[PDB]
């Protein structure tokens, strides 16, 4: 099973333009919890 | 099992032109937490 | 199991321009707070 | 299991032009805790 | 607003047994990727 | 705004009892990337 | 804006017994990569 | 903005004992690389 194969990269041609503005992605005033695996209790 | 394969690089030609602005990304007054694996416990 | 395997890369040609602006990705007062593995038990 | 393996670097033939302003991704008023593995314990 | 607020610990009795097994949140032959903010870019 | 506010310890009596087996959360032969703002560009 | 406050700590009595196995959170044949801020750049 | 303040200690009384087996936090044939801020460039 692949799993999620992409395979497809043959003569590839391409150009980009890109213009960000202020804050496109950024984090002002906020708050983030993440916690992956592991034993928390209390 | 690939599991995730990109397979895809064969005659390869492009160009890119990025313009960014301030606080694309950045965080400001913000809290992250992050925690992998390991014990808490209170 | 490649397990994440890219295998691209033949024949490649590319050209980049990347222009940044202040605070891109930095953080003022910010909080981070990051822990892998280990006990901290209160 | 190659487990993340990249094996691309076959003719490659690139260039970059890099252009920052101030605080790109400096830290100022920033608080960092970082800890791997070891046992606290209060 | 509020946003989240628990404001519930008044005359609180409790107890708690807990038994864990082997393995209950650890990881083996795992990769885990992860990124807040800032920029890749390629 | 409180934004995550607790506010809940008046009168607090309560006691535990933990036993943990091996490797209830540590890691073997994994990979961890992690990356909180900041540049990259390739 | 409080931000994360506990506000919780009167009259508080408690009493904890914790026993651990080996490698409860250890890492071994483990690779961890972590970066804060700062410009990699290739 | 306190931003992250316990302001809980008024009365304390508490008691724990910990029992640890080997290699609980240990780090063996691990590779740990980290970077705070600075520049890399290749």
């Amino acid at each position: 099973d692949a799993e999620f194969r992409h395979d497809s990269g043959y003569e590839v041609h391409h150009q980009k333009l890109v213009f960000f503005a202020e804050d496109v992605g950024s984090n002002k005033g906020a708050i983030i919890g993440l916690m992956v695996g592991g034993v928390v209790i209390a």
